[PDB]
DNA sequence: CAGCTCTGTACGTGAGCGATGGACAGCT
DNA sequence: AGCTGTCCATCGCTCACGTACAGAGCTG
């Protein structure tokens, strides 16, 4: 019944979740749109069932199990930042229109060209499908997860796609089913950093 | 025909919320 | 022993920042 401690869903729809972006980041996690719990909390991925923080720990991207309250520590401590394709608070990915997504893509690509992280991680396959068509003018028959073959225009930022950390998708039913992509992201990060160090 | 886009629908886990009722102590 | 109320284990149900895919409609 009451999931928001007496706060209405209509009020949460007016709230926004701030980005956590700085220069020289290794990774920027790009969500689809903040959900009601993130709007409520004012922090990234607070959903008790969301797999994000558990996959970050299980993959070794964090040495201890962190939570949504740690999100502002991620740039300085781990080289990780956060943004979303669509800024607007939304219950789920199915409530977003094509226009909202394409407006989001344009704003997103400008953010990435400003902050130029080593890797732009799309936390959700649906947003990369829109982004690729809008930014690179490419629609492939079978879009795959993992490292994509185009850099953000005018930057060296790579594009890496993972299934959404939301526990809504049945195709990757557990955090265990998504951790392969976080491990591969860690490996890609370590390789990029090692190449720059040498 | 055939390949495309668009829309509707079905799908596995694990966490939380409200209801239920057994266990149990305080009281007389 | 009988009564009463709280605690809390446990259950059923819902559902979470989606995704894959069939099939209708469209177009070359």
């Amino acid at each position: 019944v009451d999931r928001f401690n007496g706060v209405s869903e209509a009020e949460l729809l007016t709230k926004t979740l701030p980005d956590i972006l700085t220069f020289n980041l290794d990774i920027v996690i790009i969500g689809i749109a903040p959900g009601l719990m993130a709007a409520y909390k004012g922090h990234h991925y607070p959903g008790p069932g969301n797999h994000f923080w558990k996959c970050l720990f299980m993959s070794g991207l964090s040495e201890v199990q962190l939570n949504h309250m740690d999100d502002h520590t991620l740039p300085g401590k781990y080289g990780i930042g956060f943004t979303n394709m669509v800024e607007r608070t939304t219950p789920g990915s199915k409530d977003l229109s094509s226009k909202e997504f394409r407006e989001g893509g344009r704003i997103l690509v400008q953010k990435l060209q400003k902050y130029q992280p080593r890797i732009a991680v799309f936390n959700g396959k649906c947003i990369y499908e829109i982004f690729s068509k809008e930014v690179f003018g490419v629609k492939v028959k079978n879009l795959e997860f993992g490292l994509q073959p185009h850099k953000i225009p005018d930057t060296e930022t790579l594009c890496y796609v993972m299934p959404s950390s939301s526990a809504r998708c049945a195709q990757f039913p557990r955090a265990q089913d998504k951790v392969h992509y976080y491990i591969k992201l860690k490996d890609l990060r370590d390789q990029l950093k090692g190449i720059e160090r040498n």
